[PDB]
């Protein structure tokens, strides 16, 4: 079934897959495989190379799973199986909810894209906080050995408090995270990306960072800001503005987007909801760049959108992502790409004369 194979998944086990099911039914089935540790074989070994020290942590290797995958922190140990570098489950909001109502996730074959509008279904934060209690000293141990965890924190649909959504989020699952997500750029739930603009977004970071500051050292993550693609500049140079003046530890670029750049051929372009993928990929490496630049290189940069090669992961950390996630490009390619992307990076990065990943972070910069 499952031998296993960068070719055999790419060229026959995904498309056969993907022929029989939905994506959602397709994302459920994933998620119960991963969870099971029904996977084939992670040949990569990790080098010394792909080690990265940053946001007070190890990480193996740069690559992660972007938040998504696994909303509800069922399959995290499945994936670092897969050779995920770090895992970020979520996002999380406070009390459980369903999201919206079916069909609301679309492929787009033709452009090597996905749009969803799911709209934070999620188990919420009790759940969670179980589900991750039951395997924390686990945790403790992988993250340890270079292997951290993130928890992505949502706000529920009808709450009339974003920011005590986020501070509840904080409290509970916290203690439990080696970093935080505070994700103000959903396409996908009225009202949240104006959490972005400014003396609103200082209010509601300060709420977030004190929340933390509150908890015991050994149980106090680092706090990032996930940002949209859509941002304006004035946008952008407010969140770098209120990033540097709070001391906010990282910021992951980019979520999804709700533009549809000119060449999309997919059938269902025209879906409501976050684009992802191929065509999101090189917005995202701008924004990443942007916001480096605008912090000055000082504010660590996950890099998210449309990874799929070693390629696309050099040149978001050349653009000044110290790490990189991916989501799509699974969707596709399957659990063999984690290993792929991971391979073509250090030959790229020896290519290109980098020691490792470290000396290439920002390098674009530099030139
Ligand atoms: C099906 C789907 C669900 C997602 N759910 C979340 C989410 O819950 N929270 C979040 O911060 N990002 C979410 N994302 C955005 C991804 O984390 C990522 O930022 C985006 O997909 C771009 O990366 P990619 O092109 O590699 O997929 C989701 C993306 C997709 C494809
Ligand atoms: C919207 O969210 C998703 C998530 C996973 C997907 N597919 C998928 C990802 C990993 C898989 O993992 C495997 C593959 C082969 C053997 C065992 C597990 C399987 C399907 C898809 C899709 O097919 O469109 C969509
Ligand atoms: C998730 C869709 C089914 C794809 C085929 C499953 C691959 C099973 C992996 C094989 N094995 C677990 C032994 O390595
Ligand atoms: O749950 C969702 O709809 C969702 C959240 C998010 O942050 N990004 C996204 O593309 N979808």
């Amino acid at each position: 079934m499952a031998t296993g194979d960068e070719r055999f998944y790419a060229e026959h086990l995904m498309p056969t897959l993907q022929g029989l099911l939905d994506p959602e039914s397709a994302h459920r089935l994933a998620v119960r495989f991963t969870s099971l540790g029904l996977l084939p074989r992670a040949r990569f070994q990790d080098s010394d190379m792909l080690e990265v020290r940053v946001l007070g942590h190890k990480f193996r290797n740069p690559v992660g799973i972007a938040a998504g995958f696994d909303k509800h922190g069922e399959a995290v140990d499945g994936l670092y199986k897969m050779g995920f570098g770090f895992v970020e489950i979520g996002s999380v909001t406070p009390k459980p909810q369903e999201g919206n109502p079916r069909p609301r996730v679309f492929r787009l074959p033709e452009d090597q894209a996905v749009i969803n509008r799911y709209g934070f279904n999620s188990h919420g934060l009790s759940v969670v906080e179980h589900r991750l209690r039951a395997r924390q000293q686990k945790q403790a141990k992988l993250t340890e050995d270079g292997l951290p965890l993130g928890v992505n924190l949502g706000k529920n649909k009808t709450s009339v408090d974003a920011a005590e959504d986020y501070a509840e989020g904080v409290r509970v699952l916290g203690p439990l995270a080696d970093y935080l997500v505070v994700n103000v750029s959903s396409p996908n739930t009225a009202g949240l990306r104006s959490l972005q603009g400014k003396a609103e977004l200082r209010r509601l970071l300060t709420k977030v960072l004190q929340e933390r500051d509150g908890l015991r050292r050994v149980h106090r993550p680092a706090v990032l800001v996930k940002i949209a693609p859509d941002l304006t500049s004035q946008d952008k140079e407010d969140i770098a503005s209120v990033v540097k003046e709070l001391g906010i530890d990282g910021l992951i670029v980019t979520n999804t987007t709700v533009s549809r750049p000119a060449g999309l051929q997919g059938a269902l372009r025209s879906e409501t909801g976050g684009l992802s993928g191929k065509p999101l990929r090189d917005l995202s490496t701008q924004t990443i760049r942007e916001m480096y630049a605008l912090t000055q290189g000082r504010v660590p940069i996950i890099g998210v959108g449309g990874v799929s090669s070693g390629q696309d992961a050099l040149e978001k950390i050349r653009a000044g992502a110290s790490l990189v996630q991916l989501y799509t490009a699974l969707t596709f390619w399957g659990p063999p790409v984690v290993g792929k992307v991971k391979r073509e990076l250090e030959a790229l990065l020896k290519e290109q004369g980098f020691g490792g990943v470290t000396d290439a972070i920002g390098a674009d910069h530099r030139r």
